[PDB]
């Protein structure tokens, strides 16, 4: 029915900036999705309390507008849910990209017509689009994971989870149980323990986590952010991971034990989980001895911090120090109330829950008012997963990604033409916003380039989807240990540029 040059699903960074970009700089006609009713993305979604970013706030942001830096404020030196929505919300109007969204709308299948060189997409209410490009900004909030415990049904107060968090609700002066102790309910606890009449705490893997050292700002401390933020991004854009500390290189153990120990302390008063994992040494994730010695160290902290050691036992995080690191508010600090208690389900499991809590194996009930499950999603992949998108000949997306999803350059993959992800599978690790900007500016310029030039359709060759496979685990290979591109994101915008230079190596192109 519609007929348009370009779709986009999301309405997050990714697809707020996509749309902006597709319709400003190229002038192409684009429709852009949500099933969301406004434009957020994970910051629509997730609305529970103590939510808060872990990139700084003055980094947590757009850098291509020069105008808007100067123009946009923040509270703290970290950013919360509420204000990077604003943040959000503002771009949208700013550009006027919300008469080319169509919220409260679901994409149920996206079809590539090999004849006509056309996506044909669909919507939940039926409506359908026809499309020279899709681009695919549809992020990681896949089905939501809720498990299944026994009696979950017969809970008579109220069940929450995290990504579904009421807009009224205070559980204040409330009995609380958390499940799950990710980034999500590290934040959701340290949040609740000052406020409720009781918390219990269900902990699995409890995690390493440094603080985040999350401070008021001054209007004279923006504005010396501000006079440089120039500098900022050129900095920022030329680093591995794009956070505003200058990324280590020293051996951490090229150096005494008692300066080791000065260096952590340092960047454990200063705050920033990645601050603490690349701003220390340069080595923490490749060399078992630095981990170690970052590991040991966040583990003594627990233990300094948390009084009781039967306390102290389970929280203590153990293994290998990898992937996110999680940065808190004081989150170990919270099992010294006396109103919290740490459930330790490895060793004492859940039986089931009744009417009035938690009882578990041990045969004693946990009373609860509210359960809350901060206990994620399933899967990331998801959201590709559960969409019907076919590609040349008809070949399904899983059927595709018949083992792990892979991609090109993290932005496309085989057998999907015209067809683009905003950080897709094998992509780079790495604060997200600068990231999502460069592969937006990417995917505009090769759409640019096919406008301009004759070209029917774009796709990456078999050989080098798997050659970028190969790339990305020969670097993993080096790490301590989903597979990203981890060479950083000066590393990954000189491959994307030199991919474009290159007249799109490894990209097969219809004429
Ligand atoms: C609490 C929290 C804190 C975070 N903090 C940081 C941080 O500090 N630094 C950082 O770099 N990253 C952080 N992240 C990661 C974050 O996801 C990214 O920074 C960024 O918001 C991702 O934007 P996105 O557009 O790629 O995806 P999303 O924001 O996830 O948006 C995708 C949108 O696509 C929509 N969608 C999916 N499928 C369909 C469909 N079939 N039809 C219609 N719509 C669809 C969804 O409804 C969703 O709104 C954080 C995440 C969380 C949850
Ligand atoms: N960039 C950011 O600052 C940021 C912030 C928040 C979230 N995120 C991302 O968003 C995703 C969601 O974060 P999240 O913290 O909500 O989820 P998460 O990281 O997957 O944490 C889930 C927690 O729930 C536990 N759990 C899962 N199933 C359980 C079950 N059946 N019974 C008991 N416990 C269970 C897990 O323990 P186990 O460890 O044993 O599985 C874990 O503690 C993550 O992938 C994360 O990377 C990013």
């Amino acid at each position: 029915t519609h007929t348009v040059d370009a779709v986009v699903i999301g309405a997050g960074f990714g697809g707020i900036y996509a749309v902006h970009k597709l319709h400003h700089e190229l002038g192409l006609t684009t429709v852009g999705f949500d099933k969301a009713d406004g434009p957020g993305g994970t910051w629509y979604w997730n609305r529970y309390p103590g939510a808060l970013s872990d990139t700084e706030s003055h980094l947590y942001r757009f850098s291509f507008d020069r105008d808007l830096l100067q123009e946009s404020t923040w509270k703290t030196t970290y950013i919360t849910q509420p204000e990077i929505l604003e943040y959000l919300e503002d771009v949208v109007d700013r550009f006027d990209l919300r008469r080319h969204f169509k919220f409260g709308t679901e994409v149920t299948s996206a079809l590539y017509l090999d004849d006509e060189n056309l996506w044909e997409v669909t919507t939940d209410h039926g409506e359908v689009y026809r499309a020279k490009y899709v681009v695919n900004a549809v992020g990681l909030l896949s089905a939501i994971n809720f498990p299944n415990l026994p009696g979950l049904d017969t809970f008579e107060g109220e069940t929450i989870h995290t990504a579904a968090w009421p807009e009224g609700k205070s559980l204040a002066g409330r009995r609380v149980g958390v499940i799950g102790t990710g980034s999500t309910g590290q934040q959701v606890i340290t949040s609740l323990a000052p406020e409720v009449e009781h918390l219990t705490v269900f902990v699995r893997t409890p995690q390493y986590s440094v603080p985040v050292g999350n401070r008021p700002v001054n209007p004279e401390q923006i504005a010396e952010i501000k006079a440089d933020y120039d500098r900022i991004w050129e900095r920022a854009k030329n680093s591995a991971v794009a956070f505003g500390f200058e990324e280590s290189t020293l051996p951490a153990m090229s150096v005494s034990e008692e300066e080791r120990n000065r260096i952590f302390q340092e960047a454990w008063d200063h705050g920033g989980g990645f601050r603490f994992m690349f701003g220390t040494f340069g080595d923490i994730a490749t060399d078992e001895a630095a981990n170690e010695a970052a590991a040991s160290f966040i583990r003594a902290k627990v233990a300094e911090i948390i009084e009781d050691p039967e306390t102290a036992r389970k929280l203590m995080p153990k293994g290998l120090f990898a992937k996110r690191p999680l940065c808190d508010s004081g989150y170990y600090e919270v099992y010294n109330r006396p109103n919290v208690e740490a459930v330790a389900i490895k060793e004492n499991p859940i039986r089931e829950v009744t009417a009035k809590g938690v009882v578990t194996e041990d045969g004693v009930l946990h009373e609860l008012d509210v359960l809350v499950f901060a206990t994620g999603f399933d899967a990331v992949d998801g959201n590709y997963r559960r969409i019907e998108i076919r590609g040349r000949d008809g070949l399904h997306i899983n059927d595709h990604w018949d083992g792990q999803p892979t991609s090109y350059l993290g932005v496309s993959t085989a057998n999907f033409p015209n067809w683009f992800m905003v950080l897709g599978p094998n992509g780079p690790f790495t604060n997200l916003p600068p990231s999502i900007e460069t592969q937006v500016e990417w995917i505009s310029d090769t759409i640019g380039y096919a406008e301009r030039n004759g070209v029917r359709a774009i796709e990456p060759t078999p050989e080098a989807e798997a050659e970028w496979t190969e790339t990305c685990t020969e670097i993993a290979n080096a790490t301590l240990f989903v597979l990203f591109y981890l060479g950083g994101l000066r590393n990954y915008r000189a491959v994307m540029a030199e991919v474009a230079a290159d007249g799109y190596r490894g990209f097969e192109v219809k004429s």
